[PDB]
């Protein structure tokens, strides 16, 4: 089982063709017809290596690490002749040969070993690889977890030395653009998790983690597919070049990863490939061993007695097959030798053509050094050279990120993949084409965003959660993450950034008063008007004449204007109207001073009356200055949250200074008119002044102390102060028109 | 540089010596004796291998990966004769020559690889150790950080296949008995976090976590002390055998580890050892070619013109060097090939003694099931042989977990190693030795226990965080996590546990009422009394003879009885007081009724007294009824959260029904008593029940509908009855004796 054609130079080659069940037909002999392919179309090729034959010797690597280091000593035994070994598949595989073809001095050129370990140049100092680097996928990893604002995901690797160091060079490269990783975990097969049910059930305990990154290999991503629709369930399968773009992992769970996004390397592939490799029938196959048995294993022939044998009309045409992404990898890392030792022989012998005698050892470091920096045109089989397609090795011996981004669409009834984007620069997937779980792009957050109402962003102690949590609802929210209030007065709008002021009320609209005081005083306009008989009609009265006749014009007219300054309790507060309630609450209360305590020395006696007369503005020119000196314009009263209530620029105790000024002169009236209790004149002093001494003022004590203790204020001394004077109105000044007529 | 000393057998063996700097002078050198010192002394002793000499040859390994496959080559480059290696004592250089001695089937036996990976008998199936795995020593580190309880820790482990593999074995035993790692990262020397003052600082930023589980190898444990007292800090360093017991990681920074716990393993040295590494000059020393400059490196002599030249006397005893704990392992696990090649020639060739044909191609398969499963006796140097000493290997070729638990005691001046503990079932290390860091044993939790007062144990999403929060202060913390409320009456005591009742107030201490209203009633004592002198004295008067004399011993003794019911509103309430509260208050109003209304048609009409008389008893017999059928013993209002007053059992309104039994009689009494306003009879009918027809009963309209509005209700109810009872006893009954005298 190896591969024996002779020449003046060998060029080694351990390929993973058994895995030792399958021959793996995808990843496997369809690279094996690849590398024998250019050899084969080397040799017929002049100006590159012409006149030297080249020979291979391929050996299996059966897909594990510990029978690729059985299958390497079968180069380099002669040596305790190979000019170059053409590497593993593999990365496990092509690490621990590279450990080995090392002491000897043996070039190794990988072409799929996308790991981040082998560019440690102290170690493996003789591998050069045509495949970028891992550290180049968590970065095409980390830019498509953000064009998308996924933050709460779950990774998930496959223990050895592919997957754990290339999800630690993921969680220092997701841990920088702030994505949250929730559950990281192994898969490998080696008793960590090796139940695959004990681990896709890890992934179903989180809700909220319907983006999966899964880094594993090839074979624990069949059976991490074999294991997530038995135990049922679907997320969005974000995966590496381990699922790549093969169509063997996915051949019985088509449902299951219907959205599922992975990404390959880019590569333009040969053209030549299918005029060859679909013109091998195994009759007309000769050289490898294991494609006797490839087309009874893929198309389920035979050659004991299994199923249908073999019709010769059975070929591999575009029906059956479609060519690997890693085709263009294979021819190109076959060159990378075959122009090493084609510009050595320029250099060392360039008189001779054939293997002259001072390139029949074969030095090897020295090999490496003429080949590390040799940069050419192209596998010549791709057209548009210029434009992405040079062969060159970094300083460290790889290639270039070139990332497509495939997509399990499916939509024309065979599930198939198809593309969508870029890497290198450019995130240049195109969300039109892009089919998903449930037909939408999903989320993945921590924590939901709330309403605005009164939530707020509190981040606790990290940046991928927060909490959002209720607020006053007297404040805005401004920051997005800390609501602020504005203070009282003013209220936030439905933006919860900007708060607009109130007025008061509607204080005259009813309240129950702008309609039951004023009917009384609508009454109030007809107590002038009942004692107008007595004014002008009337005026030649002998009891009228007895009384005071210029005291009653004193007596009864602010008596109306008792039953006036109420008008101006209902209308809207102003210099010109809550300013004048205190010039008209001293001008209302100065009819119940000057017609009780000094109308007893005056109705109840003109030497002195000139005083009296002038005993009304006694104080109210020192009640002017105090109604023209403070603040008389208004004010706004701000009670618990809700209250934009505009009282008039004074306090209780400014009102109950003018109560002061004049009640005093109420308060000694009775006092002054208790003697006349028994003997009166004409029947009305000691009948009725005696009544308003004691009944009058006495509701003047009882709602003037209450006014200090209400909150709405509406009627206790709107109506009562007009209602205490229809006593001083009618029981002594209109009480006398009584026995009139 | 390789010691060749001829033998019928050869044993391998590659030590790790260079560092190519140092000669290491502790785990190199020191062991390489050892191994050439069991050769000395195996060749001496009969019935094991007799007549077959032993020959080693022993390459170094420069404490290097790569370097050591470059000398591994030397054993097998022959058979492209070894009968078996000895082994590395590292973990990376002992890993990466089983993957080469494989495929040859030559057995490797290590002595202090203690790595997990190096159980996969699929894959190292050559490879039997002789020290117990990794995992066996990440059981030893969850078993104590629980027997201190420390519970928020950071580890630390270097990378490589030693680290990063008894790591992840760590996270998941510290994950299982609820240890909660704060900060895992590596410290390896490719570009991961390689600057140690990077590292050192992210075990600072945590001020909370000062214990670290220093995982790390023997390079970096020297350069993490190095650089954490430069950027200096503190921690207890808790670490592997990495650290181990050596003196000479530490010998520049003996003040900053003064408080670490390092664990070895346990080992009961040879004692014929310092008999013959004591004795070693390098004037007698030919074997080995680098012990001729080891005593140069360690007593920093010379032999170019550096400092002092070596004196003969200068010798290695026991004032320079202390015996390594791996040393009874490398004389353990070279006895073990040398029980295998003694029972494999008592089996072939047990006729012969010395080396047959049979035995003369080392079948090396047949080698590793003749010797894997081959207990022993002991090393012989090693007495109480039945006492744990015997070398058994198990089915995947291991040792037994023996750990013993260091400690860096700094108590003598020289800073030295000192043992406190044991593992394999026992924890059993002592803490009355254990010196710390700042002499206390220390704390890393989440977060800290707070008082009891109101917090509670908060744990949101995880086990090892929580929060304390403080909850209501009328509630008690049962369940240690969420308190409970116990309900209104009852008040928590300061175990926050149980709930403790409160009784009302002193209701009659003082409260401006224990002393007020009763000096009023003082005086209620005397209302009869100044009454007694038309009681008794002077019963015949006249005007008492036209008064109602049989009607005044109902109308004045109940007058003092009304004097009498407010003794009951200030006494503890009970049923033989509060409610006769409710027999005293409708006794108190059966006088004001009776004597008002009744004493219009008595004192102002005893043809229909005898229903005057019995008018007393009219509702009083129904008022016996509501005093007798509902509840009549108790109540118990409770307010906002600290309110234990205790009412009667009794509502406003019940009161105010006994109210409504008597104050009827007394609304319409002033109406039946509203004739007699002009005309009196002996000047006392219309001078004074008149007044006490209006006045008297106005404060019993006044008071009693203010008693359903206070709190307190301390002299509302109780002066005010007896006060309004004051009128009634002296404007009408005392009023009869102020002309009397
Ligand atoms: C079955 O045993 C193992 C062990 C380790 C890895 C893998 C594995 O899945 N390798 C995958 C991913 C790959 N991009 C890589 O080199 O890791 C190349 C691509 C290829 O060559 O076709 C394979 C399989
Ligand atoms: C300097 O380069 C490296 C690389 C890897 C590990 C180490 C290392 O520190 N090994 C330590 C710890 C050990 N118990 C083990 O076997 O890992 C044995 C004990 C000994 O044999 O004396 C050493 C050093
Ligand atoms: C997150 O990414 C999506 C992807 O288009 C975008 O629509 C959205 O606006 C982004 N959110 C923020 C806050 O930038
Ligand atoms: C935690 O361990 C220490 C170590 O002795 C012990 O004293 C303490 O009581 C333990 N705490 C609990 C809650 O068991």
């Amino acid at each position: 089982r190896e591969i024996k054609i002779e020449g003046d130079l060998v060029l080694g080659g351990l390929f993973p063709i058994n895995e030792c069940g399958r021959i793996n037909e995808d990843r496997g002999i369809q690279r094996l017809e690849a590398m024998l392919f250019a050899i084969d179309e080397i040799n017929k090729d002049d100006y590159l290596l012409p006149g030297v034959k080249l020979g291979v010797h391929i050996l299996d690597t059966c897909s594990r690490d510990t029978y690729a280091l059985e299958q390497s000593l079968e180069f380099v035994r002669a040596s305790l002749l190979i000019a170059g070994v053409i590497g593993g598949s593999y990365s496990s595989v092509s690490i621990q040969v590279a450990n080995l073809l090392r002491l000897f001095q043996i070039p190794q050129i990988s072409y799929a070993s996308t790991s981040a370990k082998l560019s440690d140049k102290s170690r493996y100092d003789y591998f050069a690889r045509t495949v970028p680097p891992d550290f180049y996928q968590a970065k095409a990893m980390a830019e498509i977890l953000r064009f998308f604002n996924w933050t709460y995901v779950s990774t998930v690797a496959s223990e050895g030395d592919y997957g754990e160091t290339g999800i630690e060079a993921f969680e220092q490269e997701a841990r920088l653009r702030n994505i949250c990783i929730a559950t990281a975990e192994k898969v490998g097969r080696s008793n960590i998790r090796k139940s695959y049910d004990s681990v896709i059930r890890e992934l179903l305990q989180k809700p909220n983690a319907r983006v999966v990154v899964l880094f594993m290999r090839s074979d624990d991503s069949r059976e991490l597919i074999a294991a997530a629709s038995r135990a049922n369930a679907s997320f969005t399968w974000v995966a590496s070049d381990g699922w790549g773009a093969q169509e063997s992992i996915i051949k019985g769970s088509e449902h299951v990863a219907y959205g599922a996004i992975t990404l390959e390397l880019a590569s333009q592939p040969v053209r030549q490939f299918d005029r060859y490799f679909q013109s091998l029938n195994p009759y007309n196959n000769h050289r490898n061993p294991w494609f006797r048995d490839f087309w009874e294993q893929k198309f389920q022939c035979s050659l004991r007695n299994h199923r249908r044998v073999c019709d010769k009309h059975l070929a591999i045409d575009s029906s059956n097959y479609e060519q690997e992404s890693k085709i263009m990898f294979v021819v190109n890392a076959v060159y990378a030798m075959a122009h090493a030792l084609h510009k050595m022989q320029r250099t060392l012998c360039p008189n001779t053509t054939k293997l002259c005698d001072a390139m029949k050892i074969l030095d090897g470091k020295k090999l490496y050094k003429d080949y590390l920096l040799k940069i050419n045109f192209t596998a010549p089989f791709n057209p548009n050279k210029d434009a992405d397609s040079i062969v060159k090795f970094d300083t460290f011996g790889d290639g270039m990120g070139r990332y497509n981004v495939f997509n399990f669409q499916n939509v024309g009834g065979k599930y198939s993949y198809l593309k969508v984007g870029h890497w290198a620069e450019t995130l240049s997937l195109d969300v039109n084409s892009i089919h998903w779980s449930r037909n939408s792009v999903p989320t993945s957050q921590c924590s939901d965003p709330c309403a605005p109402n009164e939530m707020k962003n509190m981040q606790p102690g990290d940046v991928c959660c927060w909490i959002c949590i209720p607020c006053e609802p007297y404040e805005y929210l401004a920051d997005e993450f800390t609501c602020m209030d504005c203070g009282s007065g003013q209220w936030p709008t439905a933006d919860l950034t900007g708060c607009y002021d109130l007025p008061e009320d509607y204080i005259r609209w009813e309240d129950a008063w702008a309609i039951g005081p004023v009917t009384i005083a609508c009454l109030g306009f007809m107590c002038t008007c009942m004692v107008v008989t007595v004014f002008i009609k009337h005026n030649n009265t002998p009891l009228v004449k007895a009384s005071g006749r210029e005291l009653c014009y004193i007596l009864l007219f602010g008596v109306g204007l008792s039953y006036c300054m109420t008008f101006f309790f209902i209308a809207k507060p102003s210099p010109v109207i809550c300013a004048l309630r205190r010039l008209g609450l001293g001008s209302s209360f100065a009819i119940c001073y000057s017609a009780l305590l000094t109308k007893t020395n005056c109705i109840a006696r003109q030497v002195f009356i000139c005083l009296g007369l002038i005993l009304v503005q006694i104080v109210m020119v020192s009640v002017w200055l105090i109604l023209e000196a403070p603040g008389t314009r208004r004010y706004t009263l701000a009670e618990k949250r809700e209250t934009v209530i505009l009282k008039c620029n004074v306090k209780d105790s400014s009102m109950l200074i003018s109560l002061t000024y004049d009640v005093i002169l109420v308060i000694l009236c009775t006092v002054y008119a208790f003697k006349t209790r028994k003997c009166p004149e004409n029947f009305n002093e000691a009948k009725f002044i005696g009544f308003t001494m004691y009944t009058t003022c006495i509701i003047w004590l009882a709602f003037l102390p209450i006014f200090y203790v209400t909150s709405s204020d509406y009627r206790v001394q709107t109506t009562t102060m007009c209602i205490s004077v229809s006593l001083s109105g009618f029981v002594v000044l209109g009480c006398l028109f009584a026995p009139k007529v």
